[PDB]
């Protein structure tokens, strides 16, 4: 359908750290990422001590939650650039992004598949902020669905958090993001 | 050195419109005021009781306020449209962005004057954020100075307003702003 990009919805230009989250969903790091300009930066080594809980999804902030009606039909886009050994044969055991949200009663969180972007290469992804290539998280593996209209849009009614991957391949070294923004019409 | 752009300030998701402040911000209003998609939209016959007060200016929200070291070398960009009884009026000499900044207790206004808008035409505005073409506020026209580096560099240190003028021509009847950002590094 049709989207006019009205304005975007971003970091404020002050904000030059995110924190990461494990993947128990339970537990933040901020320990280890620097700002090396233009880019937010996660040096494993420097966080020795909570890379047993790898892996690890940046948290948006704030801004990016709540109502967000106006975001449907638009993109969520940031830039991912990894260092790790190799690659994994499986770069969808983790999702790409997960969101949570909804209305009581209905609060839920789907999840966004992607391949993995090439070690060393600074990778823009956009990510269509509407229902088709979302899947419920939690679902069985015998049950094969995609999410509904309206279950997206009950929970862009009310975002409760976005997550984007950064943890990528074997071993990995460092991950940065940078360039986030979501369209709002 | 070079300026080398990172991002843009732009009006955030929630805010569609932005308010009409006098010269001076001893008075706002935003009755009248009216999102026409793409534009911000001041519809003066909405306001009458506030005209005597012209000219009026649009007051940028609180993200381009603030420490913007940051922007020092980049561009203050929007894109402006007028209508009126007469393309030319007695407020063509108000200076077209004012900002005033710095330390609480030295605080200082200065000023960028542009040619004048042609009536009924989309008229797109570049004000470079350094110091060489702005002004001190009422200066005295006697003498003939531009403001200094480190004037320009205390007010960035810390904005208090922005202000882009929305009155043109004589008996004006609508004003428009639209484009609105602000380079930052």
């Amino acid at each position: 359908g049709a989207f006019l990009i009205r304005t975007w919805v971003t970091l404020k230009a002050e904000q030059t750290i995110l924190p990461l989250v494990d993947e128990a969903l339970q537990h933040t790091t901020t320990k280890g990422i620097v700002f090396q300009h233009p880019e937010i930066v996660a040096h494993m080594d420097l966080m020795r001590e909570d890379l047993h809980l790898e892996p690890f999804y940046w948290k948006l902030p704030e801004q990016f939650e709540g109502k967000k009606l106006m975001a449907y039909g638009g993109k969520l886009k940031y830039a991912i650039y990894f260092e790790a050994r190799e690659e994994t044969g499986f770069s969808t055991y983790n999702p790409q992004v997960i969101i949570r949200g909804g209305t009581p009663t209905h609060a839920r969180i789907i999840v966004r598949h992607m391949a993995a972007p090439l070690i060393g290469q600074l990778t823009r992804h956009e990510i269509e902020m509407t229902e088709k290539e979302w899947k419920y998280y939690g679902d069985d593996p015998r049950v094969h669905r995609t999410v509904t209209r309206e279950d997206f849009l009950d929970i862009l009614y009310d975002i409760h958090y976005i997550l984007i991957k950064a943890t990528y391949g074997n071993f990995m070294r460092q991950s940065r993001i940078s360039e986030i923004s979501m369209e709002v019409a």
